[PDB]
């Protein structure tokens, strides 16, 4: 009834096209977005599932010259005599209301989200279930999308893991620490995060333009001297802020902030960006932080008046970050591996003990979140069919 | 004079250093952002060039409990009696004046520009030359930025010479369409760049939310049936476009459109994204095109009103760069390959015949732009030094 035609019609001197569903809805369709969305062979490659049609083929104030329709299908002339067929189950998916638009823009992105603090139960799955079905490498995925984060239990302790994942989704992101990377200690170290010492919470690679989507982490060997990983969302923590102090949110949401890295490891490097702390969509949503106090400038470029209330700002940000209702923390033992979104939790670490062995060794790697997005919709459509 | 200090001291209730340079220049840093640089082997890494320092360490109401200077350094006791000095060449170059800071960021980011049409003269560079010779390749890199655009000549004519273009960068962008990829006519194509068809101007991978920065094309084989290269430069046309019809600027730089590609080609995929084809930075300077009419979606999420004046304004816009003032045209022969900004020009290709033995062959590659400006940034360092 809702995707069965009753009635199709040319309306508005034939620049639109408008469908009464058997359900008693109407659709209306433009004319020029029609065209645009033949079908045909000429118009449309169909092994590439792509658009032939030239923009300068489309005359943008066509109208339809002739319609007839059934049940299941609209048959459409064109004045130059082009002749296109539409389908009623697309045509109805493409309806330009807002809940149809909002509905497939749903599916298409995966918006829910759950925000958390100490509370968090930390979603948990079996490394090798997630390598070996799809209905666990979907619930990896979604549950990554959806809370940002997911414990992966049962590894090895050894290398290699996190590349089995990298290829589960399709393939890693590739930076100036290689293809994956090995945090430990290590002598004359190009990064803090391979020395013993704490870090604070951050997102990794502010210093990149576009930072990576999804990191992971694998613990092949743990130290009992401390070493605990503390995790914060930070969309969560964005809006306690934009209630709590809506002065410093705005200072964070409109700075922009130079972060610079400078070293050798995969190759030789000397890379330099600006961001937002916090970065805004056009309706004024967070959509990532990027904040490493480890790799923010000492080149600062604002007006000196601006620049005391940043850091107040920032202070007051990675107050709320540290409040014991925002910040949830655990313990890698070898063989987990975590997985989280690297836009919207921040991360640290506990300092350990430095000695003369490694006692303490992860492999990490980083993905981008249109690989994990285009991994999560295949594994869908393979899990609900 | 510039740069050794005549006088420093602490003013506006010590949360202030002035220096008096030996020119009689004042330069202005506040007594916060001098503690977060403090250089010290507490605060700052030197093997990793990074802040140690927390946010959490950083009291932001902090002033400056005493100061010494000599001609080359100053010397501050800070009120918990931590200890910093700072030199003087380290505090001229980060000196908060508007002139001083404008000046870091284009030695930071190369921001010159230079604007063409279709009198371009394609800058041309010799392949092995800018492999062996570190002045060559920076004459390579720096034109690219500025221009957008450079030939080089020279190459085989056989796979592997984007590779090693990769190479001399640092790495290559890995797609789902390979870490190389041919341009040929395929069966079943996935792409409408594997047939013979034209391609009308665009920009590669708009269906990322994160399109390749750098694209580099290798002529192999070219046919003498047609196959014509065709250039445009993005930010020039935007430029006429605000002129000649602000409305349709305010539509294309403000209207977000779905883009898709769904296939098998490195592994299996289904990528989904949206972009506005004009994309403004904070300041409404064009910072990216993002249009491919191959992979612009089905689904236009706009309400229906907005449709027909989204393509009339797009129409507008694509016969901009067709004009014969924008157009740059030239036809690649074997051993020349093309590098070009993919965010900035808009690139296409005439139709050529099929036929049942390949008569063209292009193998292409990506880059990322803080890969390439990572790269500039350290040949600049080694040519004047
Ligand atoms: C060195 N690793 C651990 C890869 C982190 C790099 C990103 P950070 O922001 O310096
Ligand atoms: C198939 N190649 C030539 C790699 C182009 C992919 C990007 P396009 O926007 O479809
Ligand atoms: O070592 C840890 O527990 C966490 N490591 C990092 O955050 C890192 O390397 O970026
Ligand atoms: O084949 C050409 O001349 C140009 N190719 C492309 O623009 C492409 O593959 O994206
Ligand atoms: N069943 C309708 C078929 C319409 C074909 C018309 C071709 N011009
Ligand atoms: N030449 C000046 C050296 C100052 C050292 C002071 C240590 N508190
Ligand atoms: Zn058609
Ligand atoms: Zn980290
Ligand atoms: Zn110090
Ligand atoms: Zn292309």
């Amino acid at each position: 009834m809702a995707c069965t035609i009753q009635k199709a019609e040319a309306l508005d001197g034939a620049h639109l096209m408008q469908i009464l569903w058997y359900d008693e809805e109407e659709s209306l369709y433009p004319a020029v977005w029609l065209r645009d969305n033949c079908p045909c062979s000429d118009c449309y490659l169909d092994s590439a599932k792509a658009r032939k049609l030239l923009v300068e083929a489309l005359d943008v104030n066509i109208g339809i010259k002739g319609l007839i329709f059934d049940r299941k299908k609209v048959y459409i002339t064109w004045p130059d005599e082009h002749y296109s067929e539409f389908q009623a189950d697309w045509l109805k998916k493409r309806c330009f209301s807002k809940q149809a638009r909002a509905k497939l823009q749903r599916e298409l992105f995966f918006p829910e989200c759950q925000y958390w603090g100490s509370e968090l139960q930390l979603p948990t799955l079996d490394f090798e279930d997630v390598l070996r079905y799809d209905e666990h490498a979907y619930k990896w995925l979604s549950t990554l999308k959806k809370v940002g984060i997911v414990r992966l239990t049962g590894a090895s302790d050894k290398p290699g893991e996190v590349s089995k994942l990298g290829k589960r989704m399709g393939f890693l992101y590739l930076t100036f620490y290689g293809h994956t990377w090995q945090v430990q200690d290590k002598i004359d170290a190009n990064n803090v995060a391979y020395t013993t010492g704490k870090l604070s919470f951050h997102t990794d690679y502010p210093a990149l333009h576009h930072p990576p989507g999804v990191q992971l982490l694998h613990c092949i060997k743990q130290t009992v001297t401390g070493g605990d990983s503390e995790i914060v969302d930070g969309f969560n923590v964005c809006q306690k802020l934009k209630k709590n102090n809506p002065q410093a949110f705005q200072i964070l949401s409109s700075t922009f902030v130079d972060f610079t890295d400078i070293g050798v490891d995969y190759c030789d490097f000397s890379v330099q960006s600006k961001h937002k702390i916090i970065e805004l969509d056009d309706k004024g949503q967070v959509v990532r932080i990027n904040f490493n106090n480890a790799t923010r400038d000492t080149i600062f470029d604002v007006p000196v008046e601006r620049v005391q209330p940043f850091y107040a700002a920032l202070k007051e940000f990675v107050d709320l970050m540290n409040s014991k209702e925002s910040k949830f923390t655990f313990k890698m033992n070898p063989g987990d591996v975590i997985t989280f979104d690297n836009w919207r939790l921040l991360h640290g670490r506990r300092s350990y003990e430095a000695g003369t062995e490694i006692s303490r060794h992860l492999e990490g790697a980083y993905a981008d979140w249109d690989v994990v997005m285009s991994r999560l919709r295949i594994l869908r459509q393979r899990v609900e069919n």
